């Protein structure tokens, strides 16, 4: 099992004061990303106001430049994929335009050489649309093209874990890329006081609960790697828990002590459901600044990386 630590990298200048907690996001090349992330997500592909098929071009770089960048991290051991979707997106795929979104994302590939798509859709484009057919048929297609040229177009996603129950939202996305799909990241953050109900402890464990952050990491990975508790079934092997960087970077769900996290994967490994690794949003809040400009310091890659990758055989590499 190979292990991933996931970053997302913002496509887009930081506006300043933009964390949750009037913190601020760094400005910084895709190339310029810390080191320890093995999977970094370009945020992201959308479609642009008076446009109507979602696309991706570099906000600071010629086509030249981030093309070199991507090559350049690639060769440095690092995947980097095309995150669709994020807030206020506007992903509205019809049926009549999967040929065209299936061939503008290999487009986006070819030109700029992505190693695959993760799947980030806001709630509103959940149901949107064709949403829920046109994106996994069409990526099915995406990579079955790239299977016929012996390459691997990964395919991940990053849904909210309140959606991954078995006849969910987000069902068919996981049902119809079975198969296809590398791994599901999904979002431990910005849920509040939701969570799920223990029946053995007779206690409902939010996102929010610090005290017992162990046990919520755990029991909802235990939960959907066994598709048990009305939870839908990714394996194990195909599962990494996403947290935020820091409490900027989310509302809630910021981890304050790594070793609920450290003692969580090890109770996982142990129950014979060793799973993938971990994401983050976002490498940009990890390099960021709190209100009082105090550096965040890249903690969350400082942290979790050693604890992912020291001692560790089978640490992901882009080929
Ligand atoms: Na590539």
């Amino acid at each position: 099992l190979d292990k991933v630590l996931v970053g997302y990298w913002h496509n887009w200048k930081s506006t300043g004061k933009d964390g949750y907690k009037g913190g601020s996001s760094a400005d910084f090349n895709l190339s310029s990303t810390q080191e320890g992330y093995n999977v970094i997500n370009v945020s992201f592909m959308k479609t642009p106001e008076g446009q109507t098929l979602p696309t991706f071009k570099p906000y600071n770089k010629t086509d030249t430049e981030f093309r070199a960048e991507i090559s350049k991290l690639n060769a440095e051991g690092k995947s980097v994929l095309i995150a669709l979707g994020g807030a206020d997106a506007h992903i509205e795929l019809k049926k009549s335009q999967e040929s065209d979104f299936v061939n503008e994302i290999i487009r986006l590939v070819d030109t700029y050489g992505f190693d695959g798509l993760d799947i980030d859709l806001e709630q509103a484009a959940i149901e949107a649309a064709d949403n829920q057919t046109v994106i996994p048929s069409a990526l099915k297609k995406v990579k079955d093209h790239y299977r016929k040229d012996g390459k691997n177009f990964m395919i991940t996603m990053a849904p909210e874990f309140p959606y991954l129950t078995s006849s969910g939202k987000y069902a068919p996305y996981i049902n119809n890329l079975d198969s296809y799909y590398d791994f599901i990241n999904p979002q431990y953050y910005n849920q509040g006081g939701d969570g799920f109900w223990d029946s053995d402890l007779n206690m409902w464990i939010s996102q929010s609960n610090d005290e017992k952050k162990e046990d919520f990491l755990y029991g909802l990975t235990q939960r959907l790697v066994t598709g048990t508790d009305g939870f839908i079934k990714i394996p194990a092997s195909k599962f990494v828990i996403g947290l935020p960087s820091n409490n900027d970077a989310a509302a809630t769900g910021y981890v304050k002590d790594p070793n609920a996290v450290k003692n969580a994967l090890n109770r996982l490994k142990a129950s014979g459901n060793e799973i993938k690794g971990l994401m983050t949003w976002s490498v940009n809040w990890d390099a960021g600044t709190n209100s009082n400009g105090e550096k965040y310091n890249n903690t969350f890659v400082n942290t979790y990386a050693p604890m992912l990758f020291n001692n560790e055989g089978h640490h992901h590499h882009h080929h």
